[PDB]
């Protein structure tokens, strides 16, 4: 209840929200229904429009007007944005030449350059090229400042999750806004676009930029604009705030446009009707810049022009209906559209079985335009699992499609030609980034990056310490002229042991056989030196990974590969090797087929055993260093050491064998050699983070050999591919993956065919950043390069997306 008979005179767009039942004059008052009676009269003035004209110049201030053309407007900071253009012979900002901004050029009293965040809903990355003729203010920002070709949103590629990610540097699973619509079973409440529950603060976790600012003494304008405030009024209000005195003036501001999303849904991303919404947004940018220029702030302020997500062509007829798959369709609730989330319509229905749902949704139609997942089996790059608001069953929808429960839902609600929400690597979902100001670089193009990284940079631009977040602080230093953040590499927590030969063969009772009884001092010293680390500079190109947690492990050297062997997990944390462009593939000889050899540096008690695998009828084993790529027949015996073995389901061995026997050599031919680091990942609680011993849910039968949930590989070469991977002078090139370790290939509908028709497509789906693998393993890679650490941080956040340009 609001007592809406107090006043808004001299309080219009107050920055301090006052508690009801005092009447509010701030941005959320409309969205609460609590504005003072005169809010619209005093704070939403529109008389005479938004532009000066020749006749208005020098007018007598008249306070009914929307903005002013009187002589005193500048020192009041409430001129129409085109006042000096119309009345004082000045040029529009867009008509002025680009001039480098080397230092903030700010009025006295500014303690730091302000930041303005200009966010644009549904501004797809390709609009920067395709709409350039109709967006000259935006093109100037882009060409004069720092820009990326595109920015990667988070999943799902919806508005709230993305804007809230921008604000917090957090994945949706950690900030809590995991969708535009949500059910939280702990609160037993629902969050929707429509309605009031979304305003409750228990939905919104982490710490958003405006709180981070406030807690550190930096004031903020509003981030949420009521839909009934026109864009011109948002701009004027920001300009007004910027005219405030030092002790009251915010240092961070946000503008938000509903366009071009709003049109894009009606007309498709490139509908002919889209030209006008792009013109209008551009005009709004020009208003701001002319406005800043009048106030002498246009070479003082940092401006970020950023979108939340793009827009794809989607129509009614490209809908999949769960009712075509499931007989039980009324026993489930679906969150529908460009993704799907399924839970039971009622939790008193004990008949509901997720596994049978999954099975009924799996590879049933030959061109099925969605794929069902248990949420822990989703590509780890999505980071979309560790929140009780994300339902266990998820449907990843093909680009251009929708999923719905029943046909009645899609014709009792065709209306739309555009939607978004799909997998965040889809080109159509990509969005924009331009930074313009003194703190940003001048006419600089930077590579694509993820929006989770911006919170850190915004904090850097404002002199704030970021709250803990999923950004990699430093990885965007190359966007910035100054205020870079210079991190140190984390400190190694466990130092390795380097065991020599300590055990005799007969001390091992493993159930393991190897037909290796096949007997000189030229190559006896040669092999001892391989075991003491003589080829290590070849196979460990970027130093050994640092183990960032407390554990017990051994460095094991070999001719063809080096490993960090865990005595706790009984396998390598990592195995590292280099495959030159000229390496040859050889087959596994028959004397070695089911050969596994004891490793005489590692006790029987810290080794795997073959008998466990023989007993375990579901689980087989593979190798981390692939025997197919051994350098010589004498070296191939090393690949069969028990310390190179890892548990693998036979269904996953098909994938693994193809990667090892075919793809690694293909990559080495394409990239002029590759270095490979492979290993296991254990993420049984799907938090994106390395499990401890006590989190492991599955062991090889009758043993303490833990079963990985995933296998990773990091494939590094020279960005200049005329240099070989092992002799690279400059910047590196990387691709990686995190392959789910699954007992079937249900995920791949074409898996009954030969591996050349499906394995690579699976691997691309599970592409990863090095940084994802770091979180998952507690390892820190690229410790010893000749590159700057920020450049390495950028490499570690790179994601190879396998989309065309
Ligand atoms: C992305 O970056 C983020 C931020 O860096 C990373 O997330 C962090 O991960 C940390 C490690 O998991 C985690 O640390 C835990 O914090 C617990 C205290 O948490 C509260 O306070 C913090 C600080 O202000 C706040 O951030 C939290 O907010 C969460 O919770 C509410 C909802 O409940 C949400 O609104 C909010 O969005 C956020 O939710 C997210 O986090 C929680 C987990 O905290 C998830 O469940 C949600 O799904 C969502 O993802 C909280 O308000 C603290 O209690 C934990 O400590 C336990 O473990 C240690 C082990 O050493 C032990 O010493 C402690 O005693 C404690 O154990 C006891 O409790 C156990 C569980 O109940 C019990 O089993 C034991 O028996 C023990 O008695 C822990 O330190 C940190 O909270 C989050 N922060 C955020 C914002 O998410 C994230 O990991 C990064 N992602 C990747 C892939 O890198
Ligand atoms: C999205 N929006 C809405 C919105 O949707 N309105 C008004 C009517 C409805 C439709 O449904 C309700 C209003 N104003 C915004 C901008 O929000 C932001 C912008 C930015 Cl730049 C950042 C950042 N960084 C963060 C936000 C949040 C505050 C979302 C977190
Ligand atoms: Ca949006
Ligand atoms: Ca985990
Ligand atoms: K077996
Ligand atoms: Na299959
Ligand atoms: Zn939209």
């Amino acid at each position: 209840w609001t007592a809406t008979s107090g006043s808004c005179k001299g309080r219009c767009f107050e920055l301090q929200e006052v508690g009801p039942p005092d009447c509010r004059c701030d941005n959320l008052c409309k969205s609460y229904s609590s504005c003072c009676h005169d809010f619209d009269e005093l704070c939403l003035k529109t008389a005479r429009g938004w532009e000066c004209t020749k006749d208005r110049c020098g007018e007598v201030r008249n306070e009914e007007n929307a903005c002013h053309c009187s002589e005193d407007c500048l020192s009041r900071g409430d001129c129409c944005t085109n006042y000096q253009v119309v009345c004082k012979g000045e040029s529009h900002w867009v008509d002025d030449d680009c001039e480098e901004i080397k230092v903030p050029e700010c009025p006295a009293g500014f303690v730091r350059p302000p930041l303005i965040i200009f966010s644009v809903d549904g501004f797809r990355a390709s609009y920067m090229k395709k709409g350039s003729k109709v967006m000259p203010n935006i093109e100037k920002l882009r060409s004069c400042g720092t820009h990326a070709p595109y920015m990667r949103p988070v999943y799902p590629t919806k508005t709230f999750p993305n804007l809230y990610t921008l604000a917090t540097g957090l994945y949706p699973e950690s900030h809590g806004i995991v969708g535009n619509s949500m059910y939280d079973p702990v609160f037993d409440a629902s969050f929707h676009l429509r309605g009031r529950e979304k305003f409750n603060h228990r939905w919104w976790g982490g710490q958003p930029l405006w709180i981070t600012a406030t807690k550190q003494g930096v004031r903020a304008g509003t981030f949420f604009w009521s839909v009934s405030i026109p864009h011109e009024r948002r701009i004027l209000t920001i300009l007004q705030w910027l005219s405030l005195p030092d002790n009251e003036r915010p240092s961070v501001y946000a503008f938000y446009s509903e366009q071009p999303d709003f049109s894009g849904h009606k007309y498709g991303p490139f509908g002919p009707e889209m030209t006008n919404p792009l013109r209008e947004i551009d005009k709004t940018v020009g208003q701001l810049m002319d406005g800043l220029k009048q106030l002498r702030l246009h070479r003082c302020v940092n401006v970020i022009f950023v979108g939340d997500h793009g827009m794809e062509d989607v129509t009614c007829d490209r809908t999949e209906f769960l009712s075509n798959y499931l007989t039980n369709v009324d026993d489930i609730t679906l969150v529908p559209g460009t993704l799907g989330r399924i839970r039971a319509k009622s939790i008193n229905n004990s008949k509901y079985d997720p596994k049978t749902i999954i099975a009924a949704l799996t590879c049933k139609k030959p061109d099925q335009h969605f794929k069902p997942y248990m949420k822990q089996h989703l590509p780890k790059r999505l980071h979309y699992a560790n929140n009780r608001r994300i339902e266990d069953i998820h449907l990843l929808v093909d680009r251009r499609w929708h999923v719905a429960r029943k046909p009645l839902d899609v014709y009792k609600k065709c209306f739309f030609q555009g939607d978004h929400g799909f997998d965040n690597k889809v080109n159509s979902m990509q969005t924009v980034f331009v930074g313009y100001g003194p703190t940003f670089k001048y006419r600089t193009k930077v590579p694509p990056f993820e929006n989770i990284e911006l919170y850190n940079v915004m904090c850097d631009l404002l002199g704030l310490k970021p709250a803990p977040n999923n950004g990699t602080h430093g990885s965007l230093n190359h966007l910035l002229r100054t205020n870079t953040f210079r991190p140190t590499m984390p400190d190694e927590v466990s130092r390795p042991n380097y065991p020599g030969i300590m055990y005799l063969q007969s001390e091992f009772d493993l159930g393991c056989t190897c037909d290796d009884k096949v007997e000189n001092k030229l190559e006896e010293l040669n092999k001892r030196l391989h075991t003491k680390g003589s080829t290590k500079e070849r196979h460990l190109l970027y130093g050994r990974p640092a183990v960032l947690y407390r554990t017990s492990y051994d460095i094991l050297y070999h001719t063809d590969f080096e490993s960090g062997y865990s005595e706790i997990f009984l396998m390598p944390l990592w195995t590292s090797y280099t495959i030159s462009k000229q390496a040859e593939v050889s087959s596994i000889p028959e004397h070695l087929t089911n050969c596994v050899r004891p490793d005489v540096r590692v006790s029987p008690g810290f080794s795997q055993n073959c008998l466990a695998y023989k007993n375990d009828k579901q689980m087989s084993y593979g190798f981390l260093f692939p025997p197919y790529l051994s350098s010589s027949p004498e070296a191939k015996y090393d690949a069969f050491l028990v310390t190179n073995m890892v548990p693998m389901y036979p269904a996953f061995k098909r994938v693994w064998a193809y990667f090892q026997r075919v793809l690694v050599k293909k990559y080495a031919s394409e990239r002029n050699g590759v270095n490979v680091i492979s290993g296991p990942i254990f993420d049984y609680n799907y938090d994106g983070l390395r499990d401890t011993e006590d989190e492991i849910k599955q062991y090889v039968e009758g043993s303490s050999i833990p079963v990985p949930t995933h296998y990773y590989s990091i494939i590094t070469s020279c960005l200049d591919f005329t240099q070989p991977a092992d002799k690279c002078d400059g910047p590196l090139s990387v691709s990686s993956f995190i392959l789910p370790h699954r007992p079937d290939n249900d995920e791949s509908c074409n898996s009954s065919e030969d591996e050349s028709k499906w394995v690579e497509e699976l691997m691309k789906m599970h592409t990863a950043r090095v940084r994802d693998i770091e979180h998952l393993t507690g390892l820190d890679f690229y410790r010893k390069t000749s590159r700057s650490y920020s450049e390495i941080l950028t490499l570690k956040t790179y994601l190879h997306t396998y989309e065309s340009e």
